[PDB]
């Protein structure tokens, strides 16, 4: 017995979550990245998190090429960045700020209260996805209030 | 206990809010069992597949490992109770919340969930000291209700 597509996403939708944009390097060097509600903490010994990408995604392959990725948590003001990095625009990084971090990781400086940056230590194919799993090796973080995504449509986490 | 390092983890995933889920299963001897789950997580909708991530050693654990099944029971707003019982130290839980048996045998939290998804165990990865389970979805019962959310060291509710 399977429940439908439909049933799930229904059911998925009523969890809401925060939204990262998830980046890296691709193998020419060129920033990719995606809008990102997976991102799950795995365990503390050493720090670890994963997130579940879509095979054949540009971020995947290059999380792949570079073997990490940087995760960016966006604040309430960052719902324009979440829109960019989820849609059909080219050039999405040419639509926010950003910066390379000492690792070369793109982070966006200007919608994302907090940064860590991923060692991939394993991945997980399943179904049309992949899990992939990242050590942390750095983190900045400041305070802000988190963007949220949840029954199809953006909120602010709602305490001050 | 946890390192400086590992604190460091800990403020930054605090700051990526989530719905919150009470996991049920049952032991090999048929007691129900279960815990507060804020890392569901959706993997892919061909067949659906969520995710749940669970401390190795967790009585919840064992009994989804026994029996290859669990329940991802969403807790609306009316369910910070339970989720706080759930997620301490008494394992007399299932007698200080109201449930009921699914038809298969899974714990219903039938006062504080809006939603409950069935789930057979279709893989399993250690990390560290825990276990991503995946969790492909059997059966789904939904109703309308404001989720539960936690973040930032706080439970609210969802604000739309
Ligand atoms: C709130 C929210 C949460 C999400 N969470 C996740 C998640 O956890 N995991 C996940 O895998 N996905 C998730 N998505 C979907 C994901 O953000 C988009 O699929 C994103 O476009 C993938 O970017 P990419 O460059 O890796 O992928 P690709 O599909 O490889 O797109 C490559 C590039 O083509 C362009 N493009 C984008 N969409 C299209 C299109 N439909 N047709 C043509 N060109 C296009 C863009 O310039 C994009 O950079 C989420 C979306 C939203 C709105
Ligand atoms: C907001 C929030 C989110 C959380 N999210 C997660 C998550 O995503 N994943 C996760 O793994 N944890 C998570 N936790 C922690 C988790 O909810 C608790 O650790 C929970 O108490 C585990 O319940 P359990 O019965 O499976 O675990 P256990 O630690 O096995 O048991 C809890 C208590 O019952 C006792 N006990 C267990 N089995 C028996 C038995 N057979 N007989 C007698 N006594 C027994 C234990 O000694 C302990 O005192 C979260 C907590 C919070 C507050
Ligand atoms: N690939 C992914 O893991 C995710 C992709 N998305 C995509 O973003 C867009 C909008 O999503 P919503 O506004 O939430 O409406 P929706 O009704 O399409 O999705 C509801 C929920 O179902 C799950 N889901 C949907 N599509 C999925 C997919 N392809 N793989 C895995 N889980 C999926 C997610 O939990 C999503 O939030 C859609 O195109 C959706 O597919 C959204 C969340 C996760
Ligand atoms: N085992 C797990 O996966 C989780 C366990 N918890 C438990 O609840 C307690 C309180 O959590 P908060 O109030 O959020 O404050 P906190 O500062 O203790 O934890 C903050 C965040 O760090 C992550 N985290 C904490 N402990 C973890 C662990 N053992 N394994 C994996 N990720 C972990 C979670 O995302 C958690 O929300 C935690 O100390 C922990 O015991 C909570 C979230 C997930």
């Amino acid at each position: 017995v399977t429940t439908e597509q439909q049933h799930y996403r229904d059911l998925m939708s009523a969890f809401p979550t925060g939204i990262a944009v998830v980046t890296s390097l691709d193998a020419q060097g060129v920033p990719r990245g995606m809008t990102c509600s997976s991102v799950t903490s795995a365990t503390l010994s050493p720090p670890t998190l994963l997130v579940c990408l879509r095979n054949g995604s540009a971020t995947l392959d290059a999380v792949s090429a570079t073997r990490g990725f940087a995760v960016n948590l966006l604040h309430d003001g960052g719902r324009h960045a979440a829109e960019v990095f989820s849609g059909p625009d080219p050039n999405r990084f040419s639509r926010v700020q950003w910066k390379q971090c000492r690792s070369g990781l793109p982070w966006l400086s200007k919608d994302a209260f907090a940064v860590a940056e991923c060692r991939v230590s394993g991945t997980q194919e399943v179904g049309d996805h992949t899990v992939v799993f990242g050590e942390v090796a750095r983190i900045a973080q400041t305070d802000g209030t988190p963007l949220l995504y949840g029954l199809r449509s953006f909120a602010a986490w709602p305490l001050p």
